């Protein structure tokens, strides 16, 4: 009974650490059948990838190397692949009745598409991308309630922490991104937990100078560049902070950040009665997307153990606001609630990429963003779902549009 | 739905902490029903505790005091429970059909006799005594086997951890002390945490002098006299690595105990994935007994929350086997098997009592467990359960004989 997956954004961190821990889980017993991959340009890249695991489908999204893509994979013998492009081709992939699980690891607001597409083809959908929860949640969350099979099963490693840490008896009540899921399981509070990223112990004079580069040197593992911006201004967290949100059905009163360096435990759920669960191992993404694709099993790995004298030690402080006014600005717009999320992602997707390409500085990045949300005023919510998403992507399009505005204006 | 409950030794630790998160739980909503009260001899403090809770059940297991204990509560008007006096006692309240949980906490291997009737009437066992577990570990399995409704629920605070660490929608395909436990949990490897005692920074030359006042002052909850000495031997932990490999069904080789002196983590499991679940508190035992009685639900509690930037720091050490020979002992006693634990924990009372008495000193109650150890030779195992239960007390009557004479030989 092999799983049989697809890998969107396969050329990124998340789309390689899931074919690395496919590819070793497969050595101890053949589990999961490679289905099809999708990239936005990496056509080489793609290329290799397709000789590898011969997918039946492949997909790029970028017109202009699709033919490139096809005059390629012709070099590959006793291979014949589907090969799609663009938006209609992973349409077609998400309603194929050979797929079953579809690993979303494309980056920002973009992978929002592929999200909704994959739900409404009643697919389980191990999903990195927390953008697309930020920037739509409630819209997420309704087309969950119509797509009864469809199931988001969390990637990003707090979120599968977390939802390591329930009980699948009650789980299996419900599933992930519904009203009332804190009730079922048992839920009071959330312990996110934070690597703090590389600017943790940096003095106000310091950080008045960072640079992108000192943001982007020497990872544990290289992961993209949107997230390692994110990481190092805590804006990660932020994002994760609404994102658990809509995940779990948790208040944000009940949601704390901690900045814990080792990265040892990836973060907690304390139950009603101030028991507390939680799930450790060595950084890294191949547990957190493994579990997504065997939920609600576990399976066999050959992955180095955790070892606790080793570790010997384990720390946990409070985060910084001073220093990090983005965690701030995710709170006060999760709390507000409506389009205000949609337009913290979007402001923070400009922002990001400014700073990214040197063009302004790290306060800038919350002075941006703050920006863009006291120009924004709520607006009622569309009550269809397909208005309900033009909404989504106006608002979306209007706060980037608007940060980039700010920013041409103070130059 | 009430939950019907009975505590057994109620004016010890455990039966007093039992007894406060009970008077602490019905505030917030009616749940329990204390049922029953037994104890050895403190007529006294269970006529108070019988004032306040009004049991339907008394029972005294000293007969020397029973009509002590019948005088004092006739001064309780509008009273008249059933008053019962040793095993007979015990006996007519494990058989009751007004009772569904009894915690067990009464000490040492007299807490095995109420477990065994406890499971011969098919309830759940709230089961704090692990000399029991250890003692007679085989013969409760097989116990277990035959009565298919009766539990062992663990409340050993790190066995708790344990439990709590599990997918109850695995757990409840099996139950606690079964053969297969383990494959059916997906369980790899436990760590076992442990405070490391009032010793674990001494020298050699230091804990060789140490006495059993150095041992029982100042604890973080008055705990019984047996287990506060086993706790600064560290034969408590030797006796929780049998416990866990009984309960839990997991291989010695994948039992690791480590020093946690922060007493945050109260113990976690490795799944076959490699990925770890811990159970976290402050140190407490209100949660592993309130979680026994409400698994497989939690309730809503007011204990203190958690707060990790309040704990700033978790450590962890391997314990060194030279100043803490008792590990050692243990581990070998649980691999050889047979009726080694039975030995195991028959010596340890002794030497344990010896010490607590300042009649020896703390490298002979590991020398003197050794002595036992090496003299004792494997048994045929009974195959019937009552010539079973009549071998391990003859085996833990001898190596307790075999203990005091060692004692008694060296003065
Ligand atoms: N990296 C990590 O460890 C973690 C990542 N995440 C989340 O996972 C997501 C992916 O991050 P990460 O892997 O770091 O990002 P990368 O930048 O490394 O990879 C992005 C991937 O998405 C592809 N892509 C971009 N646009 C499209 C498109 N329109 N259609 C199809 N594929 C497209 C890219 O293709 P191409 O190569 O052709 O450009 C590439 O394969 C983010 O949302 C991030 O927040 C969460 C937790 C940790
Ligand atoms: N204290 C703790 O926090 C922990 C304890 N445990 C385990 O729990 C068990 C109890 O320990 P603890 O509470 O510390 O011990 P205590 O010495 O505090 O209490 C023992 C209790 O058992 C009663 N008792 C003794 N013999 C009998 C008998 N024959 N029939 C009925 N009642 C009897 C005693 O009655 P009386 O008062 O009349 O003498 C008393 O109520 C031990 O097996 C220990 O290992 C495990 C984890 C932690
Ligand atoms: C050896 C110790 C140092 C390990 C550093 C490497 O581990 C991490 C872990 C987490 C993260 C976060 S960004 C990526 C992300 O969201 N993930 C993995 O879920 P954040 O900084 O926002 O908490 C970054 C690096
Ligand atoms: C504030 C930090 C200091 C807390 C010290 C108080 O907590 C503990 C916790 C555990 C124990 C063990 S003995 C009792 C027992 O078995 N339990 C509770 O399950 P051990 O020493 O064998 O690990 C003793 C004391
Ligand atoms: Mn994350
Ligand atoms: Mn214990």
């Amino acid at each position: 009974k092999p799983i049989n997956v697809a890998i969107f954004g396969s050329t990124g961190s998340i789309g390689t650490n899931a074919l690395n821990i496919i590819r070793e889980c497969n050595k101890i017993e053949n589990v999961f059948n490679v289905k099809a991959l999708y990239v936005n340009k990496s056509v080489n890249e793609l290329y290799e990838q397709a000789r590898e695991f011969l997918p039946e489908y492949l997909c790029i999204h970028d017109k202009s190397v699709y033919e490139e893509l096809k005059e390629l994979v012709k070099n590959i013998k006793d291979y014949k692949p589907i090969i799609l492009c663009g938006d209609e081709g992973m349409k077609e992939i998400c309603s194929s009745n050979s797929i079953d699980k579809i690993v979303i690891g494309i980056d920002s607001f973009q992978g929002l598409y592929s999200t909704m597409y994959a739900i409404m083809n009643n697919k389980i959908v191990a999903l990195a991308n927390k953008e697309s929860i930020v920037s739509a949640g409630f819209f997420l969350k309704k087309l969950l309630n119509i797509h009864k099979n469809a199931k988001i099963i969390p990637v990003d490693s707090e979120h599968s922490a977390i939802f390591q840490c329930l009980d699948n008896n009650k789980v299996l009540k419900t599933k992930c991104l519904q009203d009332n899921f804190s009730k079922i399981n048992n839920i009071n509070k959330i312990f996110l937990c934070s690597s703090g990223g590389p600017f943790q112990n940096l003095t106000m004079d310091e950080l008045k100078n960072v640079t992108s580069e000192n943001a982007l040197k020497h990872p544990k593992w290289k992961m993209g560049k949107k997230i390692t911006i994110d990481s190092a201004t805590m804006m990660n967290k932020g994002l994760e902070v609404i994102e658990t949100h809509f995940l779990f059905d948790v208040d944000y009163n009940d949601i704390e950040v901690i900045v814990h360096k080792e990265c040892i435990i990836h973060s907690c759920v304390e139950f009603i009665d101030k028991s507390v669960i939680s799930q450790m191992y060595y950084p890294d993404m191949q547990i957190p997307i493994l579990y997504s694709l065997t939920w609600p099993d576990r399976i066999k790995t050959n992955l180095k153990p955790l070892d606790l004298a080793q570790v010997s030690t384990l720390t946990f402080h409070k985060p910084s606001l001073e220093h990090f006014p983005c965690i701030k600005l995710a709170y006060q717009a999760g709390i507000k609630g409506n389009f205000y999320p949609t337009v913290l992602n979007a402001s923070n997707e400009i922002a990001n990429n400014l700073f990214l390409n040197n063009k302004i500085k790290y306060f800038d990045i919350s002075s941006i963003i703050s920006q863009v949300l006291e120009s924004f005023n709520s607006q009622k919510v569309s009550e269809n779902s397909e208005d309900l998403m033009k909404q989504i992507l106006q608002i979306h399009s209007w706060a980037k549009d608007k940060a980039t505005d700010i920013y041409n204006k103070h130059n």
